C-alpha cells in the first residue's frame, strides 16, 4: 500500500529512495516484529513488487539482497494469508512461477524459499470462488504449466531440492494432478502425455530406485485408478498400454515379443486384474466410475481379453442358474394352478416355494449390502437387482398369509408369479442378445417419465373433479370417474359421460376438451422420444453387451452367498522376466501393415 | 448484417470512427446520443437483432491511450481463470428502458434468446433469479393453497353453511385479485403480447380464469342455477394454469414442446380443410334423409365424434338409399386419414432437420422475463424502490461489475 505508492516512479533511482525512506522506521528498531506486517490483508510488499510487471528486467534483486542484508528473523515467505478472503496461503513464489519468468523463481530460490510448504488453493471445500486446482505444490503447478526450464531448475536446485514424491494435502502427487487437469479434448491429451512421460523419465533418471506409479492418495487410487475413474479415457489407454525402446525400457507395460505380418503377439502387464487384488481397474470401471464413457473403456486390448476368457469360463455356470430358475418357475406355477397324495404334493411345493423366496431374498440382500452405492450410481443397469428382491419379498409375505388362514395370500401370490415371468428376461443377454441400441433408447428416455406423469396426473385429476362437480344435483368419488377416463384413454373401455347429467352441452365440450389435450400430450411424447434415433445413431451395442457381460462375470466370480467360491486364483500367465505377471494377447491389424513397409 | 464480413467491416468502422472522435474531440461522447426513439447505438443494437455489432460494444477493451473508450478492464488472471469488471448501464435498475427490457420486450428477432446469454447479462440474470426464487415459490404455493381451497369448497356444495359462505367469499376476493393483477399487467405490457403472443399466452389465460370466476360469483347471487357450469369452467382451467409454474424448479421444458408449439402456426389451414369436409358431408347426409336427422349440428357432432373415437358411426341403418351413405362415410374417412397423416408429417419434418439443442437459452428467457416482471412487485403494493447497487464504483466513477471466466481452450492455445 505504501509502499506501493511510494514506488509509482518507475524511471529514475527507485532502489535507493525505498530504501532511504524504509531503513528500520527510524525510530522503531525492535518494534518492527509485528508492527511492519500490517499494510495490507496477505498482499505484501514482495508480492506486489513480483506481480508488477512493468520493465523486460523487474528491480527485484537488489531489494532482496538489502532485505537479506540486514533482516534474518524476519521470514517474509514463510508467513501465509490466515483469511479465506483473499486466497488462502498463496506464496509468492507460485506468482514467480506461474508469470513464467524463471529468474524471478530463481531469485526467490537463492535465499530463504522454502518449495513444496503449502498452497491451499483449493482440495475439497473452504477455498473456492471457481478457483484453479493444480495439486497445490509449486512443482506441480510448473508442470501442468508446460514450463520444462522450471521442473528441470527445480528438480536439481543445488541449494534446495525439491522431491518428486511430495504429496499434497489431498494426497495426491504430481502424476495425480496431470490425471485430473486431463481432458479427452486432442491438444489437452497430447500436453498431459508429453509431461507425464517426461516426468516419469526424469524421475527414473535421478532416482532410480522408487516407483511413482505406486503411490496411492488418501482414497487409495494410483494414477491409472484415478484414471479410470474420473473417465479420462486418453489418458488412461496411454497408461494402459506404453512401450519404450532403450534404457527406459523396464519402466513399459507393454512387451511386444513377436510380430510375423500384419500378426503381432504382444504380452501386457497386469495389476489391472480382478483377481488377488482389491479395488481392481475393471471392478472400478464396473461399478465406482459414473462417466458415460465406461462402456468405451471395457474394449481396451487387454481388458477385452480378460473379459472373454472370464466369460467363456463362466458361461456354465451362468446357464445353470437360469436353468434353476426356470424349473423352479415352472414349480411355481403348476403349483399355483393346480390349488383350488396330491394334498402331500402341493404341502411339499409350497414348501419348497417359500424355501426358493427365503434363498432368493438372503442372496439379493446379501448383494445390497455388498453394492449400495453401485445401485444409486448407475440405477439404468442395474434394476434387475431390485426386482428380484421384490419378487422374492412379495411370495415370502403370500406364505406368511397362507398360515394365517386369511384368504388374502391369494392376491400377493398372483403378483408373485406374474413378476417371476418377467424376471427370465434378465437371462436374455446369456444366450446372445446383443439388446439393439433402441431400446437403450428408450430405457433412457424414460428420464423425462416424471414430468409427463405429472402433467397428465393434473390433467386427468382437473377433469375428473369438474365433470364429478357437474354430477351434483351419482358419480360422487373422485377415483370412479378418474377410472373412467383413464380406462378410456388406454382403449380399455368408453366414456359413457354423454347420458343425462341435464347439462349436456358443457359435459361434451369438457370431454373433448380432455381427448384432445391427452392427444397432444401422447404426440409430444413420441416427438420428444423419436428425437434421439434420428441424430445419434450410436451404433455401439457391442460395447454395451460386453459391459453387461463384465458386470455378470465380475458378480458372479465371487460365487454363492452360502459358499463363498475358491480364493480368487491370481494365475492369468505365468511370471515372464522381462518378475511380472503378464497376459499374451495377439493383434492382427492389416491397415497397419499396409501402411508400413 | 450477421455474416461475418459485414460484421467485421462494420465493426472496423465503428472503432475507427470512435477513435478519431475521441481524438478530435475529447469532450464529446458520440455513444451517448439517442435518435427521436430515445435508443443510444447500444439500444438499438439490441432492439434490432445485431447480435455481432451488439455483443462486440458489450465487451469491448483498448489498450493504451484509448483505454477510457472501454467497456470491459480485465483486472487480474491467474491461469485459465480471469476476472473482468464489465460496466454497467445495461441495468434493469435505476434507468428505464434498459437494455434487458428492450430485448426481453420489445425487441423481436428470432434471436433474442441468444442474446440474455452473453458474459454480464447472464451473471445479472443468474443473480437476480437466485434473490427472487424464493418469492417465485412463494407465490407458487398462495396459488396451490387457493386452488385447494377453491376444489373443495365446489366439491362440497351440493357451521358448515358458515364455512361455504366463507369459501365462497374467498373465491370472490382471489378472482377479483387476479383480474386487478392482470388487467394491470396489460395495460402495462399492451406491445409484448402482440409481439411475442408464443411465449405469453399464460398471461391471457390467468386472467381469463379470473374473468370466468368472477362472473359465476355474480351469477350465484342472482339465483340463477346458470352459476354451476361457469364455476365448473373456472375450476378446471385453474388447474391448467398450474402449469405456468413449472419453470421455477428447474425443468427445461424440452425443445420438442417448442417445436408443437410453434407448429400450431398452421393450425388455422389445416382447421379450414377439415371444417370444410366435415360440413360438406354433414349438409349431404342431411339431405339424403329426408324423404330424421333434420340438424346440421347433429350430424356434424356425430361425424366429429366419431373421427376422435368418441362414438360410432351409426348412419349404415335403413335410410333407403343405403349404397350412397356408405360410399360418403367411406370417403369422409379417408379424407380425414389424409388429413391427419399430413398433419403429421409436417409437424414431424422439423425435428428431424433442426436438431437446435438451445433449451438453456429458452429456459434463460423465461427466467429472464419472469424476474423482469417480478422485480416491479405486487400491484397493490410497488416494491421498494429499484436500487441501482450491483458493485461499487470503480475508478477505472463507472458502476461496474465483477465477472469471472474460465477458458481451457484459450489457456491451452496459448502460451
Amino acid at each position: 500500500d505504501r509502499d506501493r505508492l511510494f514506488s509509482v516512479v518507475s524511471r529514475g533511482v527507485p532502489e535507493e529512495l525505498t530504501g532511504l525512506l524504509e531503513y528500520l522506521r527510524w525510530n522503531s528498531k525492535y518494534l518492527t516484529d509485528s508492527a511492519y506486517t500490517e499494510g495490507s490483508t496477505g498482499k505484501t510488499c514482495l508480492m506486489k513488487a513480483v506481480l508488477n510487471l512493468q520493465d523486460g528486467v523487474n528491480a527485484c534483486i537488489m531489494p532482496l539482497l538489502q532485505i537479506d542484508k540486514d533482516s534474518g528473523n524476519p521470514k517474509p515467505l514463510v508467513n501465509a494469508q490466515c483469511i479465506d478472503e483473499f486466497y488462502q496461503g498463496h506464496s509468492a513464489l507460485h506468482i514467480a512461477i506461474e508469470k513464467r519468468s524463471l529468474q524471478c523463481v530463481k531469485l526467490l530460490v537463492e535465499n530463504g524459499a522454502d518449495v513444496h510448504l503449502r498452497a491451499c488453493g483449493r482440495f475439497f471445500q473452504k477455498h473456492q470462488g471457481t478457483c484453479f486446482y493444480f495439486g497445490e505444490l509449486p512443482l506441480s503447478l510448473a508442470a501442468c504449466t508446460k514450463q520444462w526450464d522450471v521442473v528441470t531448475y527445480l528438480l536439481e536446485n543445488p541449494h534446495q531440492p525439491a522431491s518428486l514424491e511430495a504429496t499434497d494435502s489431498l494426497g495426491n502427487t504430481v502424476l495425480h494432478a496431470l490425471v485430473m487437469i486431463a481432458d479427452n479434448s486432442p491438444e489437452n491429451s497430447a500436453l498431459v502425455i508429453h509431461m507425464y512421460d517426461g516426468l516419469l523419465q526424469m524421475g527414473a533418471r535421478l532416482c532410480p530406485t522408487v516407483q511413482l506409479e505406486e503411490i496411492s492418495n488418501h482414497q487409495g487410487l494410483t494414477p491409472l485408478k484415478l484414471a479410470a475413474k474420473e473417465g479420462k479415457i486418453e489418458i488412461f489407454r496411454h497408461i494402459l498400454q506404453r512401450e519404450f525402446s532403450g534404457p527406459y525400457q523396464p519402466l513399459s507395460r507393454k512387451f511386444t515379443e513377436w510380430c510375423y505380418g500384419p500378426v503381432r503377439v504382444s504380452l501386457y502387464d497386469l495389476s489391472s486384474v480382478d483377481s488377488w487384488e482389491k479395488n481392481s481397474v475393471l471392478e472400478i470401471i464396473a461399478f465406482h466410475c459414473k462417466s458415460p464413457n465406461r462402456h468405451r473403456m471395457v474394449v481396451l486390448e487387454p481388458l477385452n481379453k480378460l473379459l472373454q476368457e472370464k466369460w467363456d469360463r463362466l458361461v456354465s455356470r451362468f446357464f445353470f442358474n437360469f436353468a434353476c430358475y426356470l424349473v423352479y418357475m415352472f414349480i411355481f406355477t403348476v403349483v399355483a394352478y393346480h390349488q383350488p397324495f396330491g394334498e402331500s404334493m402341493l404341502l411339499l411345493g409350497h414348501i419348497l416355494i417359500l424355501l426358493g423366496g427365503i434363498y432368493l431374498l438372503l442372496g439379493q440382500l446379501w448383494y445390497f449390502w455388498r453394492r449400495r452405492l453401485f445401485i444409486w450410481i448407475s440405477f439404468m443397469d442395474s434394476y434387475f437387482e431390485i426386482l428380484f428382491l421384490l419378487q422374492a419379498l412379495l411370495t415370502v409375505l403370500s406364505q406368511v398369509l397362507r398360515f394365517m388362514e386369511t384368504e388374502w395370500y391369494l392376491p400377493l401370490l398372483v403378483l408373485s408369479l406374474v413378476l417371476g415371468w418377467l424376471n427370465l428376461l434378465y437371462y436374455t443377454r446369456g444366450f446372445q442378445h446383443t439388446g439393439i441400441y433402441s431400446v437403450m433408447i428408450q430405457k433412457v428416455i424414460l428420464r423425462d417419465l416424471l414430468r409427463f406423469l405429472l402433467v397428465y396426473l393434473v390433467f386427468l385429476f382437473g377433469f375428473a373433479v369438474a365433470l364429478v362437480s357437474l354430477s351434483r344435483e351419482p358419480y360422487r368419488s373422485i377415483l370412479d370417474a378418474s377410472l373412467e377416463l383413464f380406462k378410456f384413454t388406454i382403449g380399455m373401455g368408453e366414456l359413457a359421460f354423454q347420458e343425462q347429467l341435464r347439462f349436456r352441452g358443457v359435459v361434451l365440450l369438457l370431454l373433448l376438451a380432455y381427448v384432445l389435450l391427452t392427444y397432444v400430450l401422447l404426440l409430444n411424447m413420441l416427438i420428444a422420444l423419436m428425437s434421439e434415433t434420428v441424430n445419434h445413431v450410436a451404433d455401439n451395442s457391442w460395447s454395451i453387451w460386453k459391459l453387461q457381460k463384465a458386470i455378470s462375470v465380475l458378480e458372479m466370480e465371487n460365487g454363492y452367498w452360502w459358499c463363498r467360491r475358491k480364493k480368487h486364483r491370481e494365475g492369468r500367465l505365468l511370471k515372464v522376466g522381462t518378475e511380472r505377471w503378464c497376459f499374451r494377447v495377439e493383434e492382427v491389424n492389416w491397415a497397419a501393415w499396409e501402411k508400413t513397409l
